[PDB]
C-alpha cells in the first residue's frame, strides 16, 4: 500500500477495539448498505489498519485494496494544494480581487430576491470577492445541483448547466452572466467555487488542470490511479455506485447521468468534484499534510503553507455543527469539545456524495481514509462511526 504497515499499538490502539471497527463495516455490507469498501487508518507515519471489504459490484468479485473510487467532493481539498503551489510562485494573493484573475467576473451580479413573475431582481455585486473567499465558500457563489426556486441563483446554475459545460472557460463565462446566491463575504454556503479555483490554475499554470495535477501531485506523491477519468486498463478496479430506491430501500444500481462518467476524459474538469482515486492513492495525499508538504523525500508545498491552509479562515461571524470551522478547501475542527466530537482541535475533513470521508487530525498525529460507493445519507455515517471506533480504540498520554 506504498506506505509503512504496523501492529494496531504502534499507532497507540487497542487491537481489540480496532475490530470494532473491522465489524461494523462487515455488518454494513451483511445488512446490505453498501456493496463493500476499503478503510486505512494511520498514526506516526505508519498504516495500523487497512481491510478492504464485500464486493467491487454488487453480484461479482470481492472489493480488491487498489479499488478505484468517485471521490467527488473530496477532490476539492487537492485543487487547493495546486492552488497554494501556484500561490508559492507568487501567481496569484489571497487579498486578489477574483475579477484580477478571470476579468468577466467585472459583471457579476447577485439575486437581491424575486418579483411578482418569479424573476431575481438583479443588482451589480457590490466589489469582486476575494481570491480567500474563493479558497473558503464565502464569495457568494450559488450551487450547481439543486433545482430548487426558493434559490433563484442555483435553479439558474442548474438550468444554465454550469458543472456539464464544453470547457472550464465555458463554466467561468455561464457563472459571471448569472445571479450570485449573495454578495462575497455574508456566509459561508457550499459552491461551484472549486470548479472556478480549477480555472484558475489552468489560466495561471498555462497547462490543463489534469496535466498541472499530474504533474505538481500525483506522479510527485506517487498517487498512480489518481486523475478525472479510469483508463480502459484499470476499469476493471472501478467500484461500482449504488444508491437506495423508494420502497424496499435496497442496493440499487445509481443513474447521474452523462457529465459524471469516469470512462472518458472530462470536457470541463471539475476541480471540486472530478477526481478519482484509491485508499492507498489519498493515503499518500494524507501523509504528506501531516508532514507539512513533503513524502519520501519529495516536497511539493512549503511547512507555512500547508500551516495556512490548515486553519480556519472563516470571519469571527461564522451552516455545519459547533466548534466547526473552514480553512483552504477543507473544514476544519477549530474547538470540537463544543459539538462533543472526539478529534482533536485542528481536525481537518471532508467527504463526496458518492459516500467517501477522511480526516486529518494534526493534533493526534493520525488521519483516516474511508472508500464506498453508496448515494446519499449512509457515507457520513460510516465517517462519524469510523471516528468513534477510531478515538475508543485509541490510548494516550494524560500528558498537557
Ligand atoms: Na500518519
Ligand atoms: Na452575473
Ligand atoms: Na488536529
Ligand atoms: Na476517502
Amino acid at each position: 500500500l506504498a506506505l509503512p504497515k504496523g501492529k494496531p499499538e504502534e499507532g497507540g490502539f487497542s487491537a481489540e477495539r480496532l475490530k470494532r471497527l473491522d465489524d461494523h463495516m462487515q455488518t454494513m455490507v451483511d445488512r446490505g448498505q453498501i456493496a463493500g469498501g476499503v478503510t486505512v487508518l494511520a498514526r506516526h507515519g505508519r498504516v495500523v489498519q487497512a481491510r478492504a471489504f464485500g464486493r467491487r459490484v454488487l453480484g461479482g468479485d470481492p472489493m480488491p485494496m487498489d479499488a478505484i473510487f468517485r471521490i467527488r467532493s473530496e477532490t476539492k481539498p487537492v485543487t487547493g494544494v495546486a492552488m497554494m503551489m501556484l500561490y508559492e510562485q507568487g501567481l496569484w494573493r489571497l487579498d486578489d480581487p477574483v475579477s484580477l484573475h478571470i476579468p468577466e467576473f467585472a459583471n457579476l451580479r447577485v439575486a437581491k430576491g424575486v418579483d411578482e413573475t418569479g424573476q431575481p431582481i438583479l443588482t451589480p455585486v457590490s466589489r469582486s470577492p476575494t481570491m480567500r473567499e474563493l479558497m473558503t465558500h464565502t464569495a457568494g457563489f450559488a450551487y450547481g445541483l439543486a433545482n430548487d426556486p426558493s434559490s433563484p441563483a442555483d435553479q439558474a446554475y442548474y438550468r444554465a448547466e454550469v458543472l456539464q459545460s464544453a470547457s472550464l472557460t465555458d463554466l467561468v463565462q455561464k457563472v459571471s452572466g448569472l445571479p450570485m446566491f449573495a454578495e462575497p463575504g455574508q456566509l459561508w454556503r457550499y459552491s461551484v467555487a472549486a470548479d472556478i479555483q480549477g480555472y484558475i490554475v489552468e489560466k495561471l499554470s498555462g497547462q490543463s488542470l489534469p496535466v498541472f495535477m499530474q504533474e505538481r501531485i500525483f506522479t510527485p506523491l506517487g498517487m498512480k490511479d489518481t486523475a478525472f477519468y479510469v483508463p480502459e486498463e484499470k476499469q476493471a478496479r472501478l467500484a461500482a455506485l449504488y444508491d437506495g430506491d423508494p420502497a424496499t430501500g435496497q442496493l440499487v444500481p445509481a443513474v447521474e447521468g452523462a457529465w459524471r462518467d469516469v470512462s472518458k476524459p472530462p470536457a470541463a474538469p471539475l476541480g471540486g468534484g472530478g477526481l478519482v482515486s484509491t485508499a492507498g492513492d489519498f493515503a499518500r495525499f494524507a501523509q504528506m499534510i501531516l508532514n507539512k508538504g513533503e513524502l519520501d523525500g519529495v516536497r511539493i508545498l512549503k511547512p507555512e503553507t500547508v500551516a495556512l491552509m490548515t486553519q480556519n479562515h472563516l470571519p469571527e461571524g461564522f451552516p455545519f455543527a459547533a466548534g466547526m470551522g473552514y480553512g483552504i478547501d477543507m473544514a476544519v475542527a477549530v474547538d470540537p469539545a463544543a459539538s462533543g466530537a472526539p478529534v482533536g482541535p485542528g481536525t481537518v475533513s471532508w467527504g463526496g456524495s458518492a459516500g467517501t470521508w477522511f480526516w486529518i487530525d494534526p493534533a493526534n498525529n493520525l488521519f483516516f481514509v474511508g472508500m464506498i460507493q453508496r448515494l446519499g445519507g449512509v457515507g457520513p455515517g460510516l465517517d462519524a462511526q469510523s471516528r468513534t471506533l477510531v478515538y475508543q480504540a485509541l490510548e494516550r498520554p494524560p500528558m498537557p
